């Protein structure tokens, strides 16, 4: 029994690390990988070649997006535009990433350049109450975001190159300096638990747009028609588990719909996110910036879906909606968003069971 104050205060979980560590390591995860390797989930539209519009080696090839699309995919991805064009939604430099050759992980972006972003990013936190206030819970999901991108580098890392052969995996040094309590003067601990509060929201969105995904109207369109029911299939035994996790919101939420004061912070969160959006197009690494790109669309739209309690609940049940649409670029962002959040929470097992 889980349960979560977001009233805007001091923004909280309480919820047993073991029940989250159970739920996600043994009954979400091998199926939510699934999901994630299929087409519908594999390919990302995105733009990496945006100019940085604030200011002005070998981890080069760290850093660089693999850009591959096999020539079916290439056909397959006109198809979806097509599809998407004619029903209910609203050459650019925006191109379809296949996110498997691109998995996230230790790139060796460091120092300075890597600071400044974060800097900015937290800086971002800064919502009416004409003057900035920082909520704390914005301040948690970013350092939950933060803490599942230091979690992949250190579980993803770079061991071992020769001339030859590379060799990545675990890196427990790198983990415990950013992560033990004794080496970080307990800030690693806090970090994590942000990472489980950053878990928890975005779970506790995809539970509560579960209506989205249950019409017969809807579909994961793409290349294949049998497959993409299927498909189909998956996804909903994966949000209908998600359901079943026994999380508890509070009533007091500055998600629920007090009139002027909540649609003023829904706005003020996609405001934050957009801004979010452009500061990734000052990232020099490029991977950094697809992943950067992805996992702020994810988050939010998470809580897009969270503040739009009141829309999905009055939603049609059987036609096409229109108070309320989720694009392909935002369903593809959100479950690989929570999906990244997924393997870092079971990464901390991997790094608990290899420190015995
Ligand atoms: C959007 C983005 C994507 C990135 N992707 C990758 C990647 O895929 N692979 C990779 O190797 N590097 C990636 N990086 C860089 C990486 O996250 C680190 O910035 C880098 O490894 C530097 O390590 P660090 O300890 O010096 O700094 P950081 O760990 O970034 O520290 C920056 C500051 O914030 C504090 N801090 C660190 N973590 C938290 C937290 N969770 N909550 C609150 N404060 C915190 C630190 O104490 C320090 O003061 C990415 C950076 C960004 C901005």
């Amino acid at each position: 029994r889980c349960f979560c104050q977001v009233s805007g205060y001091l923004d909280d979980c309480t919820c047993d690390v073991e029940t989250i560590d159970r739920f996600n390591n043994y009954r979400l995860f091998p199926r939510l990988q699934k999901l994630l390797e299929s087409d519908y989930f594999r390919y990302y539209k995105v733009n990496l070649k945006r100019p940085c519009p604030f200011w002005n080696e070998q981890a080069e090839r760290l850093g660089a997006v693999d850009e591959s699309l096999s020539e079916e995919t290439q056909k397959a991805v006109l198809q979806w535009t097509k599809h998407d064009d004619s029903s209910d939604n609203f050459s650019p430099e925006a191109e379809y990433v296949d996110l498997l050759l691109n998995p996230e992980r230790y790139t060796g972006y460091k120092g300075p350049d890597a600071w400044k972003i974060w800097n900015v990013i937290y800086e971002e936190n800064c919502f009416k109450p004409g003057l900035c206030v920082e909520k704390r819970a914005f301040y948690r999901l970013i350092s939950g975001l933060h803490a599942s991108i230091n979690v992949h580098l250190s579980a993803r890392y770079l061991l071992q190159e020769t001339w030859l052969e590379k060799k990545w995996g675990h890196n427990i040094t790198e983990f415990q300096q950013r992560f033990d309590g004794i080496l970080t003067e307990g800030e690693g601990p806090r970090r994590l638990k942000n990472l489980y509060f950053l878990y928890l929201i975005e779970l506790r969105a995809l539970s509560k747009v579960l209506p989205f995904f249950e019409r017969p109207d809807f579909q994961l369109f793409t290349g294949n028609k049998i497959q993409d029911e299927e498909n189909k299939m998956l996804l909903l035994e994966i949000l209908h588990e998600i359901k079943s996790f026994p999380l508890h919101f509070d009533e007091n939420s500055f998600f629920a719909g007090d009139k002027k004061e909540a649609h003023k912070l829904k706005e003020d969160f996609r405001l934050h996110f957009r801004n979010i959006s452009r500061i990734m197009d000052c990232v020099g690494c490029f991977k950094c910036r697809l992943w950067g790109k992805l996992q702020t669309q994810g988050l939010g739209t998470a809580l897009k879906i969270l503040f739009s309690e009141k829309l999905i609940a009055n939603m049609p049940e059987s036609g096409p909606s229109y108070e309320f649409h989720l694009t392909r670029q935002e369903i593809v962002s959100l479950f690989n968003a929570f999906g990244r959040i997924s393997t870092s929470v079971k990464e901390l097992e991997n790094f608990r069971n290899l420190l015995q």
